[PDB]
């Protein structure tokens, strides 16, 4: 996250890093037991670490759970980032408690002008790279599909929306990815991808949880 402020600690309980060795991408706690990430950072093993606030430190909330099952969305593209939107099932459910909780799926697509907030542990910078100990947070609003078509045209499909500044300075970026946008306590958006990280005209693009919550519920139940 860039132009953002460090979270107060254990303050999103739904957001989860997601480790491999190293942080590389977040993902959001829809259930006890499930993930909602993109499909761009599936790896065949992921480590699902929760309850986190600095990533670098053990400080005494976290939960490590290995993933169990992971589940591309079935037409999701590789190359455009099309349906860029994937589900983890954790091996043993988490522990739920004041610092490890759920977000909630959307009722309706978020309008444009509504304020929302992303978070992660990636890159600060607008060039160079700077990955920070403590969990950023950023308060940002829906853009509209006219914005977001004329800030990457022909790029942005049904299934892409953009939230931020078109002034440039406050975006998501690198390894961000796969983390939480939530507007009115719902979890609307997946931190999917941009170019540069805060450029002016430039705004960061994420997928639409709403378009997609047919298929989570019957993945999930499904699996379960
Ligand atoms: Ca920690
Ligand atoms: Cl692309």
């Amino acid at each position: 996250i860039v132009g953002g402020y460090t979270c107060e600690e254990n303050s999103l309980p739904y957001q989860v890093s997601l480790n491999s060795g190293s942080h590389f991408c977040g993902g959001s706690l829809i259930s006890e037991q499930w993930v909602v990430s993109a499909a761009h950072c599936y790896k065949t093993r992921i480590q699902v670490r929760l309850g986190e606030h600095n990533i670098k430190v053990l400080e005494g909330n976290e939960q490590f759970i290995n993933a169990a099952k992971i589940i591309r969305h079935p037409k999701y593209n590789r190359d455009t980032l099309d349906n860029d939107i994937m589900l983890i099932k954790l091996s043993s459910p988490a522990v739920i408690n004041a610092r490890v909780s759920t977000i909630s799926l959307p009722t309706t697509p978020p309008a444009a002008g509504t304020e929302c907030l992303i978070s992660g542990w990636g890159n600060t910078l607008s060039f160079g790279a700077d990955y920070p100990d403590e969990l950023k947070c950023l308060d940002a609003p829906v853009l509209t599909q006219a914005e977001c078509k004329a800030s990457y045209p022909g790029k942005i499909t049904n299934s892409m929306f953009c939230v931020g500044f078109l002034e440039g300075g406050k975006d998501s970026c690198q390894r961000d990815a796969g983390g939480p946008v939530v507007c009115n306590g719902q979890l609307q958006g997946v931190v999917s991808w941009g170019h540069g990280c805060a450029w002016k005209n430039r705004p960061g693009v994420y997928t639409k949880v709403y378009n997609y919550v047919d298929w989570i519920k019957d993945t999930i139940a499904a699996n379960s």
